[PDB]
């Protein structure tokens, strides 16, 4: 059956931390683990094409969802079909909070985009490390893109795990660990 | 003052030729004119990615879209707010006849993801050069097929805005039939 989770933030929130030291405690439990990221999960040349100076939003959002389309479909259904917990360092929400709240792209198309790129995969819990924007294109996008996460949380509050990312490293993956606990028998 | 134009068909349909004879036709009226193609006119790298590498066929149409957000924004728009006639060779009509017809993804989704990529940009004329896929100039021939009879199903359901032309006639039989069909839009 397999479990999909996902790890979201800005970055230098401490989401490729807890990542990896999730994959590793899952790793100890002796469940079969894949530990993936976006970008370049599905495409590592779309780091290249991401990079382009200018680049309007909507292409953006395209080569994200480009490299997302392939990751989801050689690599993350395929080690939940074989009972793996894939684990991937940023997701859908990255660019939902990035290209969306931050960037100001329309959250409907980015859905409706993902909905065939994704095949409407959706991880079981997301764990966002929240993290002030001044410590992460400027301030103003920053805090756009923080309180952006924030909104997805509240939204989807059954799928979000909230977590203080200025915490302990060791007391954020703690905190990832009790609430995965439950799903793991 | 801006017209947009495309040419559209399989590879080997004359596309690129008579794109060049319009552009002179243009040229020769006193018309400013500018000579695109997709894909690589937004994002060149995902001309030469494509070119050798073997995705999934929602990942190439997502690549393909982000080209064409690109080429929309930094070359087409821009051209056309300039008074030019922009020509592309290629348009949204080929992902939808290759990855939609061809390779079966579904045409509604395309076209949703296209509205903003394009921010609805349709070109006014379109001219569809149509020839079986064993007779062009440059999956198997049964891909080609689809791609071929998704053309003419998109042309055949949008008349005000394609032209079909058989592309195996001689090429200047064809550029004058162009010619014919862009002539009431001018100037
Ligand atoms: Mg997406
Ligand atoms: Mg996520
Ligand atoms: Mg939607
Ligand atoms: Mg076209
Ligand atoms: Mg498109
Ligand atoms: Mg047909
Ligand atoms: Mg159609």
């Amino acid at each position: 059956p397999g479990l999909f989770l996902t790890l979201e933030g800005l970055d230098g929130s401490g989401k490729t931390t807890q990542a990896r030291r999730l994959a590793a405690f899952l790793e100890a439990q002796g469940r079969p683990v894949l530990l993936t990221r976006e970008p370049g999960g599905g495409l590592p040349e779309v780091r290249s094409l991401l990079l382009t100076q200018e680049l309007s939003p909507e292409a953006e959002y395209l080569l994200f969802s480009a490299d997302r389309a392939e990751h989801v479909r050689k690599v993350i259904l395929p080690g939940l079909a074989a009972g793996k917990v894939v684990i991937s360092d940023r997701y859908l929400d990255s660019s939902l909070a990035y290209q969306g709240y931050g960037r100001g792209l329309p959250l409907p198309w980015l859905r409706e985009v993902a909905r065939e790129a994704t095949r409407g995969l959706k991880p079981r819990l997301t764990f966002l490390l929240d993290l002030p924007p001044e410590a992460a294109l400027g301030l103003e996008f920053f805090r756009r893109v923080r309180e952006g996460f924030l909104a997805l949380a509240r939204a989807e509050p059954g799928r979000f795990v909230v977590l203080d990312a200025t915490l302990p490293e060791e007391e954020i993956a703690r905190a990832i660990q009790a609430h995965l606990r439950p799903l793991l028998p």
